[PDB]
C-alpha cells in the first residue's frame, strides 16, 4: 500500500480533502501523485498558508491540513500558529524533513530538533521513528487537533518515508472516531441549574468557543430564560451572540478593575467558552466585587487552572450550553432593554471617519455577511456599529497577531461560499500577510478587502497615550499604495476618499464575482 497511499486514505476517511501549503523539496514525495479527490490551495508565504487554513477551519468547524517546508517554512508560520493556539483552532501542520539517512549529517533543509520548533504554541509535536509509523502519527495528529481543547499540531515527516511500505494494520486507523461531547454529571449539573434559577441578577459572559461550538442559539435561549445581560469576553476572537438582541451588552473592557465594576451587583456571573477574562491593559483592582460569584464553563483545562477567581467546569461548550438552556426555569424578571442605537458622527465630504465606514457596511452589507477585523484602533466602534445576528460572523486575531485577517478572510470565504466575507483591515496590518491576496485572485475567492488607511499604527499611538510614551519611533506607515499592491497580486482595486465614493465602491464590491480591495482614506485616531 505504501505510506503515501495509506496516509491519503486516512485523511479522506477522516474527512479531509484540502491541503493548504507552500511547496518544498522535502514535500515533493508527499505532494506527488496528488489524489484527484484532493485540492491544493497555494499561498506565497507560510503565514498566509496557515492563516487561510485557520479561517477555513474556524468557519468550517472542522480540522484543516497544512503542508509546509522544513524549519524555514514552519518558522514563517509561527506567528500565525500563535493566533491559532488562542483560537482553539484544529490545525494539522505537517512539514517535510530530509532523508533519515542525512538528518544526523544535517544536510541542507534539515529541520534540527523539529518537534521542538513549534513548541510551545502546539498541543502536540512529533517526528515518527519509522516510516511505517507515519500513518499512526498522522492519526494522532488529527485526533490531537480535533479533541477539546482544539489546537494546532505538528508532524515532521522525512521525505523518504512516503514511498516505503505502510504497516498493514494501519487500516484500523481510518474509521477511528473520538468524542469530546461531554457535560457535567446530573448531580452537579442540577446543583448548577438550581444556582442559576436562584440568582437574583445573573449575568452571562460568552467567549469565542461558544461560536466555535455553534452554541450561540442555545446561549440566546439561556439568556432569555435567565432574563440576563450578555457580554462578549474581552479581546474577543469571535462573536458568540446576536449583537442587537436585547440582552447583548457589548464587548467587555479588558481591565481587571473595569470588569469587576461592570460585574458589581450581579450575584452569579456565568462565563461560557471564554478564558476567565484576558486583559490587555493593566487596570489593577479587585478581580471581583463582594457579593459576585463566578462560574466558568470552559473546554480548556489551562483556562480553568489559569483563573484568578471563580469556580470552573471543564466540559464541551455545545453540550453544556444545550443542557443549561433546556434545564433552567424561565425567570419572572423582565428582559433587559436593548442597548441604544449608535450615534451618527459628523462626516464632511473629506476623509472618512471609521464610524461612517461601519454604518455604511451595516446598511449595505448582507444580513448573513461575515466580517473580519484587523483595524486595531476601530474595534470598539466596529462592535457597536455592525449588526451581526448569525453565528460565524466575526473573526479577530486571537493572540493579537497581525497578519491574520487578510489570509483568514480568504479561508472563511472559501469555507462559506454562500456568505459574503468583508475584512476590515487597517493599513500597516495588511502588510504582514499581503501576499495572500494572490491566492484569492488565483482561486477566484471573492473576498472583499476594506483597507482603513490612516497612514499610522493608530492603536499604538492611542496606547502610547495611556502611559507617557513619548518619542516612540516606528509608529507611522506613510506612503503605501494598496491599489497598486492589489494589482500586483491580481485583485481588483477600488478607492474611497469620501462617503459617496465609499457607497459606490461597496455596491460594486458586493456585485463583483472576484475578490475586491477598497483603499479607504480615514481620519487619524
Ligand atoms: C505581528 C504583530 N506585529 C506587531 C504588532 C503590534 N501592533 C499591534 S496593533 C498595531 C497597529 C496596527 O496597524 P493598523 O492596521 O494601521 O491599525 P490602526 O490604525 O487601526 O490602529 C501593531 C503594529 C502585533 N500585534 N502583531
Ligand atoms: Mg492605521
Amino acid at each position: 500500500a505504501s505510506v503515501h497511499g495509506t496516509t491519503y486514505e486516512l485523511l479522506r476517511r477522516q474527512g479531509i480533502d484540502t491541503v493548504f501549503g507552500n511547496p518544498g523539496f522535502n514535500e515533493l514525495p508527499f505532494l506527488k501523485d496528488f489524489p484527484e479527490d484532493f485540492r491544493y490551495i497555494l499561498a506565497l508565504q507560510e503565514a498566509c498558508v496557515v492563516g487561510i487554513a485557520d479561517g477555513y477551519a474556524q468557519a468550517s468547524r472542522k480540522p484543516a491540513f497544512i503542508n509546509l517546508h522544513s524549519a524555514a517554512g514552519t518558522g514563517n508560520a509561527m506567528g500565525a500558529l500563535s493566533n491559532a493556539r488562542t483560537s482553539h483552532s484544529p490545525l494539522i501542520v505537517t512539514a517535510g524533513q530530509q532523508t533519515r539517512a542525512m538528518i544526523g549529517v544535517e544536510a541542507g533543509e534539515t529541520n534540527v530538533d523539529a518537534a521542538n520548533l513549534p513548541r510551545p504554541l502546539v498541543k502536540w509535536s512529533y517526528e515518527p521513528a519509522s516510516a511505517a509509523e507515519v500513518p499512526h502519527a498522522m492519526s494522532r495528529a488529527i485526533h490531537m487537533a480535533s479533541m477539546a481543547p482544539q489546537g494546532p499540531v505538528y508532524l515532521s515527516v522525512p521525505y523518504d518515508d512516503w514511498d516505503k511500505d505502510a504497516d498493514p494494520q494501519s487500516h484500523h486507523l481510518f474509521d477511528r472516531h473520538v468524542s469530546s461531547s461531554v457535560r457535567l454529571n446530573d448531580q452537579d449539573l442540577d446543583i448548577l441549574v438550581k444556582a442559576l434559577n436562584s440568582a437574583s441578577n445573573p449575568a452571562i459572559v460568552l467567549g469565542p468557543d461558544v461560536d466555535a461550538a455553534n452554541a450561540n442559539a442555545d446561549c440566546v435561549m439561556l439568556a432569555e430564560r435567565l432574563k440576563a445581560p450578555v457580554w462578549v469576553a474581552p479581546s474577543a476572537p469571535r462573536c458568540p451572540f446576536p449583537t442587537r438582541h436585547p440582552c447583548f451588552r457589548g464587548l467587555m473592557p479588558a481591565g481587571i478593575a473595569a470588569i469587576s465594576q461592570l460585574l458589581e451587583g450581579h450575584d452569579v456571573v456565568l462565563v461560557i467558552g471564554a478564558p476567565v477574562f484576558r486583559y490587555y491593559q493593566y487596570d489593577p483592582g479587585q478581580y471581583l466585587k463582594p457579593g459576585t460569584r463566578l462560574i466558568s464553563v470552559t473546554c480548556d483545562p489551562l483556562e480553568a487552572a489559569r483563573a484568578p477567581m471563580g469556580d470552573a467546569i471543564v466540559a464541551d461548550i455545545g453540550a453544556m450550553a444545550s443542557a443549561l438552556a433546556n434545564l433552567v426555569e424561565e425567570s419572572s424578571r423582565q428582559l433587559p432593554t436593548a442597548a441604544p442605537e449608535p450615534a451618527k458622527v459628523d462626516q464632511d465630504a473629506g476623509r472618512l471617519h471609521p464610524e461612517t465606514v461601519f454604518d455604511t457596511l451595516n446598511d449595505m452589507a448582507p444580513e448573513n455577511a461575515i466580517y473580519l477585523n484587523e483595524s486595531t484602533s476601530t474595534t470598539a466602534q466596529m462592535w457597536q456599529r455592525l449588526n451581526m445576528r448569525n453565528p460565524g460572523s466575526y473573526y479577530f486575531c486571537a493572540a493579537g497577531g497581525l497578519g491574520f485577517a487578510l489570509p483568514a478572510a480568504i479561508g472563511v470565504q472559501l469555507a462559506e461560499p454562500e456568505r459574503q466575507v468583508i475584512a476590515v483591515i487597517g493599513d500597516g496590518s495588511a502588510n504582514y500577510s499581503i501576499s495572500a491576496l494572490w491566492t484569492a485572485a488565483q482561486y477566484n475567492i471573492p473576498t472583499i478587502f476594506v483597507i482603513m488607511n490612516n497612514g499610522t499604527y493608530g492603536m499604538l499611538r492611542q496606547f502610547a497615550g495611556l502611559l507617557e510614551a513619548e518619542n516612540v519611533p516606528g509608529l507611522d506607515v506613510p506612503g503605501i499604495d494598496f491599489r497598486a499592491l492589489a494589482k500586483g497580486y491580481g485583485v481588483q482595486a477600488l478607492k474611497a476618499d469620501n462617503l459617496e465614493q465609499l457607497k459606490g465602491s461597496l455596491q460594486e464590491a458586493l456585485s463583483a464575482k472576484g475578490p475586491v480591495l477598497i483603499e479607504v482614506s480615514t481620519v487619524s485616531p
